[PDB]
């Protein structure tokens, strides 16, 4: 046998009941410049099986407990064994208490410790975050436990299923505010040892997981509202953020969203209050700590003067995401991190539901398709993907746990759960979900528990009939990786499925229980009229008349892309759809208008249609007003841009896109009353933004003139920006493209004095749009200087230059020459060498350029490559793919564009 303290998973001999935890951050450095925090904790736990060892998590804590590292007491009249010795096992992150005798089952024990750790700027555990308010560097103390960092703040049984109540006390400077999961018990009281400090005790948490604990000490302020049921809602942020009104949007939506979910889930919000807090530079994005949710500022705050509609969308959906967790994840928690996908996939899905409640005119639900479905299909159509489900026994280390937080888990998880809600109907899904939430409140589950409760709801009715059990169906989508292409020959109605890969030559080596066969829910529209629902069983091939067409009829599968699959047809059926989109596109749901574009470009890639068929599918766009189909086009073509914008192909391409987009431009010119007013709802605003970007970047004189007039106008009155935030990135970029140092210098001016991140970002990116070599080179020489350009912005800025066709060879030469600077900013930030290499080499598509990257690599001697060591490999391999793709495609594509651009 091996010793239990050398195993990554905790024993189950001891289960926690309740913790007292007192934390004291020191926000002034101890002058060798170390920031510390101090803590004291008591954990009460119950013995289940006799054991003579107590194993508890601890990470980067020094112990100052009197005696051994802990003190051990019996609860009530329980005797307690003596401690032999206490030791720290770093690898498995344990504090280990060896006893002279055994603990007894049924008995409770209390274990006290005193400790301290660094209050580091590391976004891990109890940590510090520094930021500026005017002249002053400010410093606050805040938490991020997710996933395995609670143990970094205090010793605890730090696994999600080992839930307990927590009594939190903060000791803090007496003019700072202290926040935790729960409301404060009463007024803070002064610390007897030193009254410059106060003591804030918090009400007992519900039974909960360690990874959801939070506590924060800052000078933040709040805007507040009391929902009618008395639930207090607060948005917390920097004093000046609050004073400028930047919390108001979050406050507006929060109440409705919470309300939506309590009714959605059929389960009262389980806490007396909900705080949400905007943190500067919170690189982890957002965290759903129960009752105190943390966001990065640009995820929670919104400035109506400067922020764009897409910023607005980000805020409402992120809030909805974090709030969804307050039932799903927090109230009912997955037993182990192998099932993370459920939790994050669920939030990643219902975020759209919650947000749509708050903004019911925006059609937000649609956005899951481009946002999650097609996003994750790009990576799930690879031989190198993985199942949603991982065996529990394979997820053990903190690193292994971290690896669970990826595309597949969030976006595929969202996609397959959306599929499941749709084939069950939402009302039925809701019932099973309510049943699951009530049965498991304050406890832990596996995905099998959700299947079961959905089955119960299925079994309790007669309307929805399935081809198999919920579990049997969802097993197809959770235990094997990837997804099928579904191919329909409409001449016969034959319908087949195969595992879909973008690379037609790939060897899949990961085996499946099911031979990569799925049970597939298939909706279909024929001549614009909904057909009966069909299930493809787990067979390669089948036949149904649902999919048989006459000559002048058409059929289209997967309405609204609710199903996690792509569709191909015979060529005839494609053409009819094409002609339908030509003559009355309204017959076909906007989402499917996009599907046709997304799928066919993917199929073309996989060599299952000719690329010209995919391009034909763009032809209808000249009469398309709606956001999504255009977005499908723009997303699928950006690679064609990457590959061809230095080639003879480009002129025909631009000319084609000018042709396609001009009417959309004209449409918005009228609609927006000469551009003075924005369109009403989100989708039409998104469309306007894309149409303007596309027009301008392709050289439509009408868009070029707009951008010049507007940027001219702004320069003649710098305090009154005439450019709506929706149009800013395009108008800036185009106008700087047309202009010289007059335009460039003014914008640089505006970068240096902008106080808002979203706006600085746009200026930084537009400045890279110059068409003067000398301006792009001078700009490059700024990117390293941290006076002029922040380091965290340095490689991003170099990539934006690379992105400019003229800046490509400039960036590339610059990176080569100052590569000697792994040994200066591998020492001063992480940097992301990996993202730089990717961005600057992504256009490479010739043998000559592959010779150049190979020739670059042979500075292997010293220097090295740090983070992008395998990012270079991926560069040399991606270039090989591009060379192959360009030789196969250059001619056919050139002539398609020549032909279709008047
Ligand atoms: C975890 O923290 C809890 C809160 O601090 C502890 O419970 C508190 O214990 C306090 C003293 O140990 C009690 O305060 C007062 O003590 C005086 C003695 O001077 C007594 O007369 C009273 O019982 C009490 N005063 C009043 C006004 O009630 C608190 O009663 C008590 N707080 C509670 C129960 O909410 C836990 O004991 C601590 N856990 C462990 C294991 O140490
Ligand atoms: C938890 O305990 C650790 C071990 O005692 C502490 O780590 C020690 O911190 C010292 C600085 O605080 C480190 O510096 C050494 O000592 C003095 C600084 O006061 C320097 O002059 C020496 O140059 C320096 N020695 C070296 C080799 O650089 C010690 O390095 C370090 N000891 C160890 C073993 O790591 C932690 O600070 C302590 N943390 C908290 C938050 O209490
Ligand atoms: C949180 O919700 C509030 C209430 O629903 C929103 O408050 C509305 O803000 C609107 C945007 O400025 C205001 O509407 C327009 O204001 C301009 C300014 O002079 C006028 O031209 C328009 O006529 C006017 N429109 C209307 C319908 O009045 C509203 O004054 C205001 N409505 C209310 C009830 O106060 C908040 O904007 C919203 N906060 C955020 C950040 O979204
Ligand atoms: C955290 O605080 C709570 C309540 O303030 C404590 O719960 C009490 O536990 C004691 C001893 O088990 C019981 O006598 C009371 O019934 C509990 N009160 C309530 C309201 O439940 C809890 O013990 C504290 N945790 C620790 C570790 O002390
Ligand atoms: C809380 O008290 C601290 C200490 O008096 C204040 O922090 C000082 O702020 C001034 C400028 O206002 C700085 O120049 C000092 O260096 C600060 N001292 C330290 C140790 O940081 C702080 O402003 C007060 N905060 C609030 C919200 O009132
Ligand atoms: C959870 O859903 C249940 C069951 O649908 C709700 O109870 C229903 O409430 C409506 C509202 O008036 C009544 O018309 C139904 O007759 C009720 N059904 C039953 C069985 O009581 C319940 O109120 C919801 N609870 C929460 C907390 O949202
Ligand atoms: C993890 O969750 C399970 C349930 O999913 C918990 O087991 C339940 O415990 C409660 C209270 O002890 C009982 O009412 C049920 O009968 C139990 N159901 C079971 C055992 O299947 C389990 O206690 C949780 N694990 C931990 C460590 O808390
Ligand atoms: C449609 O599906 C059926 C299979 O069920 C195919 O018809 C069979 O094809 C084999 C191939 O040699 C014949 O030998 C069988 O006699 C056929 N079975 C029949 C007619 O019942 C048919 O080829 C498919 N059509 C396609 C893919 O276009
Ligand atoms: C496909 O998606 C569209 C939205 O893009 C759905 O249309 C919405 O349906 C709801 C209720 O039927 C309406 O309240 C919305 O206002 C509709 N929006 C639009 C823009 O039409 C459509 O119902 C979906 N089709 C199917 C068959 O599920
Ligand atoms: C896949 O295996 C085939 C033969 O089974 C081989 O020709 C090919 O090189 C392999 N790999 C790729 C990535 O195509
Ligand atoms: C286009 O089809 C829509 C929906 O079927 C219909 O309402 C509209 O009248 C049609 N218009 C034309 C010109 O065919
Ligand atoms: C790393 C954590 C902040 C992740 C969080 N649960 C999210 O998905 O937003
Ligand atoms: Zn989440």
């Amino acid at each position: 046998q091996s010793k239990p303290w050398n195993r990554y998973r905790l024993p189950t001999t001891l289960l926690p009941d309740s913790y007292n935890v007192t934390l004291r951050p020191y926000l002034t450095p101890n002058a060798d410049g170390l920031y510390i925090f101090k803590g004291k904790s008591i954990v009460r736990f119950l013995c289940q099986e006799p054991t003579d060892v107590i194993i508890i998590h601890s990470k980067k804590l020094n112990y100052t407990t009197q005696g051994h590292m802990v003190v051990l007491r019996g609860v009530g009249d329980s005797q307690v064994p003596e401690i032999d010795r206490t030791e720290l096992v770093e690898l498995t992150e344990y504090l280990v208490v060896h006893l002279k005798g055994s603990l007894q089952p049924g008995h409770m024990y209390e274990m006290e410790s005193e400790f301290q750790g660094e209050l580091a700027d590391d976004l891990a555990g109890f940590y510090r975050s520094e930021y500026m308010e005017g002249n002053v560097k400010k410093v606050l103390a805040t938490t991020q436990m997710q996933s395995t960092d609670a143990r970094k703040s205090f010793p605890c049984f730090d696994e999600p299923a080992m839930k307990a109540t927590f009594n939190i006390t903060l000791i803090h400077p007496n003019n700072l505010t202290a926040l935790s999961n729960m409301p404060p018990k009463g007024s803070s009281t002064p610390l007897a040892e030193d009254p410059n400090w106060s003591v804030t005790e918090f009400e007992t948490t519900p039974v909960m997981s360690t990874y959801l604990l939070a506590y924060i000490v800052s000078e933040f302020q709040s805007v507040n509202e009391t929902a009618q049921n008395g639930v207090l809602i607060r948005i917390w942020a920097r004093p000046n953020a609050i004073a400028e009104g930047h919390g108001m949007y979050a406050l507006n939506v929060t109440g409705p969203i919470l309300n939506f979910f309590a009714n959605h889930y059929n389960t009262s919000y389980p806490l007396p209050k909900s705080d949400q807090i905007a943190l500067p530079d919170f690189n982890a994005g957002a965290m759903e700590n129960w009752g105190l949710v943390t966001y990065r500022e640009n995820a929670l705050l919104f400035d109506p003067q400067s922020s764009s509609i897409s910023n607005k969308e980000r805020v409402v959906t992120v809030i909805a995401h974090e709030l969804a967790h307050q039932w799903f994840g927090n109230l009912v928690t997955l037993a182990w991190w192998n099932d993370l996908w459920l939790n994050e996939g669920f939030a990643s899905y219902v975020e759209y539901l919650g947000a749509d409640h708050a903004e019911p005119t925006w059609n937000l639900k649609d956005l899951i398709v481009p946002g999650d479905v097609y996003r994750v299909m790009a990576v799930d159509a690879l031989a190198s993907s993985h199942p949603l489900t991982t065996p529990a026994e394979e997820v053990n280390t903190p690193a292994q746990i971290s690896e669970m937080f990826d595309s597949i888990s969030y976006s595929k998880g969202a996609s397959v759960i959306r599929m499941l809600s749709n084939f069950l109907t939402e009302d039925l899904f809701k019932e099973g979900l309510a049943s699951y939430l009530h049965a498991f409140a304050y406890q832990n589950t596996t995905y099998l528990d959700l299947w079961e409760h959905l089955q119960k709801a299925v079994d309790a009715q007669t309307s929805i009939r399935l081809p198999d059990t919920v579990r049997a169906i969802m097993d197809r989508w959770t235990l094997q990786m990837g997804f099928p292409v579904i191919t329909v020959d409409t001449k016969t109605g034959n319908i087949s499925q195969k595992h879909f890969l973008l690379d037609s030559e790939s060897n899949v080596t990961r085996s499946s229980a099911f031979d990569y066969l799925w049970i597939v829910p298939i909706s279909s529209i024929k001549n614009g009229v909904m057909q009966d629902h069909y299930w493809l069983r787990d067979v390669s091939q089948a036949q149904n008349d649902l999919f048989k067409t006459a000559s002048d009829d058409w059929v289209l599968l997967n309405v609204n892309v609710t199903g996690y699959f792509q569709v191909n047809y015979d060529e005839d059926n494609w053409r009819m759809i094409q002609h339908q989109l030509q003559t009355n596109l309204s017959v076909i749901p906007v989402i499917n208008r996009a599907q046709v574009i997304y799928d066919s470009f993917n199929l073309a890639t996989a060599h299952m249609v000719p690329v010209t068929l995919a391009l034909d599918n763009t032809l209808f766009l000249n009469g398309e007003k709606e956001y999504m189909p255009w977005q499908a086009a723009l997303s699928s073509l950006s690679y064609f841009s990457l590959m061809f914008d230095r080639s003879e192909v480009y002129g025909p391409m631009k000319k084609y896109l000018r042709k396609q987009v001009e009417p959309l431009f004209q449409h918005f010119e009228t609609l927006t009353k000469n551009w003075t007013e924005r369109p009403e709802n989100l989708m039409d605003q998104y469309s306007e933004i894309n149409a303007i970007s596309t027009a301008c970047s392709n050289g439509l004189p009408q868009c070029e003139n707009l951008a010049k007039t507007l940027f001219d106008q702004w320069m003649s009155d710098p305090e009154n920006n005439p450019i709506h935030p929706n149009l800013r990135s395009t108008i800036y970029c185009n106008a700087i493209a047309q202009g010289g140092q007059d335009q460039w210098d003014f914008a640089w001016g505006q970068l240096q004095q902008a106080q808002l991140v979203n706006e600085a970002d746009k200026l930084r990116s537009a400045l890279a749009c110059s068409n003067e070599v000398w301006l792009l080179n001078r700009y490059l020489g700024y990117t390293l200087n941290p006076d002029l350009i922040r380091k965290q912005d340095a490689t991003s800025t170099i990539n934006s230059i690379a992105s400019n066709v003229i800046g490509q060879p400039l960036a590339w030469d610059f990176v080569q020459s100052n590569w000697k600077k792994l040994f200066q900013d591998y020492g001063g930030g992480s940097f992301s060498f990996s993202n730089l290499i990717q961005g600057v080499t992504r256009r490479f598509s010739s043998e000559f350029e592959l010779q150049q990257l190979e020739q670059f690599k042979k500075n292997n001697m010293d220097v090295g490559f740090g983070s992008g060591t395998r990012a270079l490999e991926q560069a040399l391999e991606k270039t090989k793919a591009n060379i192959k793709w360009v030789k196969e495609n250059k001619e056919v594509v050139l002539n398609w564009f020549i032909e279709h651009s008047s």
